[PDB]
């Protein structure tokens, strides 16, 4: 039901702060905490299993084969327990009225935000 | 700037919560603070200072003379300095389309921010 | 779940700015929209039902033997429904670390957003 | 020059993402002839393809480097401010004035506020 294409929106915008790196190594943790076996993730005795873990994780996310389709489809567990729970959200918010409300009351709030600000500004 | 009729309403909901005698509290020791005497405010050295004070401030916002109204107006920097900046805001929208705007996107983000929190309660006991 | 005492917070807070007869009041509405038997509340056909039912609640409230506690453990279902929903949050935060959390951020943002206006009327001194 | 031209850039192409530069040019150049201004040249509400002509001019400029270039749109800035949102003028002058990055500064914690407030809500 989650897109594939949403994803890889959801895994980009998270990896832009501080690079993929970073989710690689949260989805990698959280994989091994729920005891996940498919697709196949280097455990830490690999002195390389981030940058292998990375290469992979992106690799099927930017493909469209089946095989990556599936492997990100397994992969789902452990993305959403370690997403930032907001950014979960956006990802669930093309498949799931109540996420999609959580977004835009989300946007609805930085609206309200930024045309508070705009406001107070003098110039 | 600021009409008699909007000290009067910005007065009334800061002393609704816990009586006059906060705001005529807080106002006083604006007042002196910034070294004021017109009008007149008893210092702590007058015997019932405060109640005195407080009764002497909210007769002036409800009554509508020259005198009233001239008082309330040279009382406004102590009122001002002492009131929740907020309130001040909310007192100055009458006049100022700048405060206006402001207050009214505040009350909005605020409203939406809480609005929410009922969401997530009203989730629980859904469940 | 929720603390006796987190109870008789969340109400005191609740008659702060008008008074007990307000919450008493939405209260009454609410035990009678729940359909309750436990506690007893006068019905409207006493002429100081308010003021009973108001003195009722808050004795109970501000008493802390056994017997109150379990009439006021019977009346939360009335008063979450009445209560503000942000307040309820605050009496649900005692015992939820989802409330915890969820009324915290509520507060800085908010604290934040108050700031921010004090630093907007004070540069009004321009 | 206390605005640096670089800045007005970046601000100017955020104002221009959603909806294209028509917009920007559009509304700088009805502050233009509301301020009676002369310099840079834009052309009046009577030339044929104005709109697109004043916002073909008013992008090169932006991203020319040139001693003219950077002039003309120091010229245009009262326009620019006048027609610009006000969180993007903030934006644009913050690396030159402490008033607006304290503005900008507020505007960005307040939207983390906002952000860890949902979030606490998703659970
Ligand atoms: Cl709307
Ligand atoms: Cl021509």
């Amino acid at each position: 039901k989650i897109k594939h294409e949403h994803i890889r929106m959801a895994m980009n915008v998270w990896a832009h702060p501080d690079g993929e790196k970073v989710p690689a190594a949260k989805i990698t943790k959280a994989y091994f905490e729920l005891g996940m076996t498919f697709p196949e993730l280097y455990d830490d005795s690999h002195p390389e299993a981030l940058a292998r873990n990375t290469q992979k994780i992106f690799r099927w996310l930017d493909k469209d084969t089946p095989d990556a389709v599936e492997k990100m489809q397994a992969l789902l567990p452990a993305i959403e327990k370690a997403m930032p729970p907001l950014l979960v959200a956006r990802m669930r918010s093309h498949s799931s009225e109540y996420y999609r409300e959580i977004v835009e009351r989300r946007d609805r709030l930085v609206k309200d935000v930024d045309d508070f600000v705009a406001s107070a500004v003098v110039l």
